[PDB]
This record gives structure tokens, C-alpha cells and sequence, in this order.
């Protein structure tokens, strides 16, 4: 496919810088791992350098690199066609019965590696709700995303749902509703996608020997040509 | 396995009884076809008896039988487990920047035929919007549903998105946000579900010899064990 896709052969380091503010509580996070797009794998470790995180780690997972997705020859790959100059990624995330997050990322290739530099602002949460009351499990369900093209901006649009399990229930979930849009940083030719889906499977872990608040993960991510494979 | 499921071998006939009211306009639709649950397929033809539908046909498809889905041995099949007595299925459907549908349906097994009898009420639409203005294509995309358990009430919960393409844009979509709850009608024992997904692929047609406002469809539907398949 694209000449940007040349940069993703083999395993490549991944570096994350996040700044956050949820109803007055501020915090910074740093992450380090790798991605291998030939199989759609991402493996990474995260630490909060400022103190404790003010919300459950699972609500931050979607904001903490769709360029590592396994894309076959039959679909256009927007994310890698933008590389190395990169893309801006923006979301609004709205919690069932509670507040919302707004996010803005720059995702680029620099110095042999992928950088995700992202800012998060949270507003309108209940002080006794599941979020600010830290009442959600340290785990994660499999998801399916919807993706299509915006020919007017030579970009990408996406809409999906994410489920979070309630601490002290078993099989009761709230929903975080996701809307998203992506725009190129450079002015050069890119690949604008057509309608398709993307599967995610995430597993979370921790390390008790590190005294800082922490989280690790492993994920598998594939593009799905659903106009053909759901027949 | 469950006693309901044996009612489903081979082609089983399907009847639909639907009434609507969207801001001033009452209307009725009657449908007939069959479903074959061993391959997950459904065929059916629809007529509007009162005149022309006052919203585009695409917006009505999800309201117009999840008992015809292909379930393999590895997952609990709630819909089939309820039969022959049936279940109640209620939804709220909220359209991006416009109004909403509330629907209440009863789904039963009677004389070797499945019956879907359903009521729909619509409120808060704009006269110049894509819905009341009728400005959406006569076509459909593949979708993916999330399904889980509500043990407390021996019931089922579901949440998901549906895309509708805007006429005269090309490639741009509006989203219809769906929430759903199902409750057994009878008293027998049933299979409460666990977290899984369900795939859909739908194709619309017309019978152009016929003078009444009309629509046909064919569909493939299957349950998905995502905790293993997404790995």
C-alpha cells in the first residue's frame, strides 16, 4: 500500500506523554512499550509521575495508536498513509448518567518510534458516581469500532461504544459513548478510507514492586472488511 | 441446550404486525416471510396498507426477530430458550441532532409460525431534518451488536449503533443510537446470557410491479464469542 507503511516492518518503540484535569484534580502520565503491525500487537507500561490517578485506570485506556492495527491488502490504511508527518486525533467521551471527557492528540513518527502526545479535560461528574467514587473493575471487555471517510477534509470519522464493569456486581455494565475525528498534519497525498470495522481485545495487569501508581497492557487489533466477512 | 430450540429446525414461517405514530401521522405495515436459524438467514416482504410511510424505510428496519440468529453450542441462546411462550422487547432509538422512537414488541411461537407484533411512537423531529424531509438512501450497512445478562430479572440487555447514509452527500452518515431490554412472557426456566456480540448483514429491494409503497430484505445474522475470537 502506502510508502508510510514502510516504517512499520518489525517491532517499533512506542512513547506516550499525557496531561490531564478532571473537575480540578490534575495529573501527568508517561508510557513506554512497542508495536508490531504485522500481527496487530501493542504491549506497554504506564506510570503516574505526580501521585495517584483521580479516576479508574480503565476509563483512560482508549486515550492512552491505531497505526499499529493489522491492515490487509484489500482495505485503505489512513493511519500509516499519513506517516511520518502524522495526524491529529480528537474525541468526545460521554458517561451514562455522569460527566464527559474531551481529548486532543498529535500522533507522529520520530526518531525510529511512534509518539502519542495527548491532553484530556473532564467536566460535570457526580462526586458520588462510579467514576469519581472509583467504583469500576480493573479489567476490560472486547470491542468493535465503526470507521468511515470524510472526503471534504481528506480525513477519517468513527463512532463506537465501550463497556466498564461495576465493582461488586457480576455482569452489570455502564457505557462510555465515543465520537471521533482524524485530520492529517502534512499536506501531501493520503489514503481516505471506505466503511469498515476494527476488532479490539485488551488485557490489563499491575506491578506491586513499583511504588508509583501503575498499569500494563497487551492488545490485539485488526481491521475487518465487514461488507464481505459478515455474509 | 433448551426445549425452545427444537422448535427451530428448517425453514419456519414469519408474520409481522406493525402500527406507527410519528408526530401527527398514523400508519400500518404488514409483513410475511420465513427464517432458517441453522444458517441464520431471514427473507421477508413488507407493504404499507395506509399509504406512503412518512419516514424513510431504512429507519424502520431494526423495529421490523433475534430468535432466527445462528447460535453454536458454546453460548447461551436466550431468545430461543423463551419459546414457545415468547418475550417482550423494548427500545429507545435517538437520532443524531433530531428526534426519537420508543418501541414495544411481543414475539411469540403460534401454530408453527413466529409472530412479531409491535408498536412505535415518534416525538421531537424537525420538518426540514433528514428524517421527516426524507433525505436518506434506500440501502444499509453491516452492524455489530453488544449483548449481556440481567440476572436480577431473568432478562437480557443490549446497546449499539446503526448508520444511515445521507442522500446527496456521498459517504457521509447519520447515527441512530439504540438501547434495548428483553423480558420473558411465560413462567418456565430460561438461559440468562453472558457478554458476547452479534453480527448483521442486510440487503434491501423493491417489487416494482406493485403500486403500493413497499420494501423487501434478506439478512444473515450470527452470534460471536468475542472473548476467544478477537485474540
Amino acid at each position: 500500500g502506502s510508502s508510510g507503511a514502510l516504517l512499520f516492518h518489525g517491532k517499533i518503540p512506542y512513547v506516550v506523554e499525557m496531561e490531564g484535569n478532571v473537575d480540578g484534580h490534575t495529573f501527568s502520565i508517561r508510557g513506554k512499550g512497542y508495536g508490531d503491525a504485522s500481527v496487530g500487537k501493542v504491549d506497554a507500561q504506564f506510570i503516574c509521575t505526580t501521585g495517584d490517578v483521580p479516576v479508574p485506570w480503565s476509563t483512560l485506556v482508549t486515550t492512552l495508536a491505531q497505526c499499529f492495527a493489522k491492515y490487509g491488502p484489500e482495505l485503505k490504511d489512513f493511519y500509516k498513509s499519513c506517516m511520518p508527518d502524522g495526524y491529529v486525533q480528537e474525541r468526545t467521551i460521554t458517561f451514562e448518567g455522569d460527566g464527559n471527557f474531551k481529548t486532543r492528540a498529535e500522533v507522529t513518527f520520530e526518531n525510529g518510534s511512534v509518539y502519542n502526545r495527548v491532553k484530556l479535560n473532564g467536566q460535570g461528574f457526580k462526586k458520588d458516581g462510579h467514576v469519581l467514587g472509583k467504583n469500576l473493575e480493573f479489567n476490560f471487555t472486547p470491542h468493535c469500532l465503526y470507521i468511515w471517510g470524510d472526503q471534504a477534509n481528506h480525513g477519517l470519522k468513527s463512532a463506537f461504544k465501550i463497556c466498564h464493569e461495576i465493582t461488586g456486581s457480576k455482569g452489570d455494565f455502564i457505557v462510555a459513548d465515543h465520537t471521533q475525528m482524524n485530520t492529517p498534519i502534512g499536506g501531501g497525498p493520503v489514503h481516505v478510507p471506505e466503511y469498515h470495522h476494527m476488532s479490539y481485545h485488551v488485557k490489563l495487569s499491575k506491578d506491586v514492586t513499583d511504588h508509583r501508581d501503575n498499569m500494563s497492557l497487551k492488545e490485539t487489533v485488526r481491521a475487518v472488511d465487514c461488507r464481505k466477512t459478515y455474509d
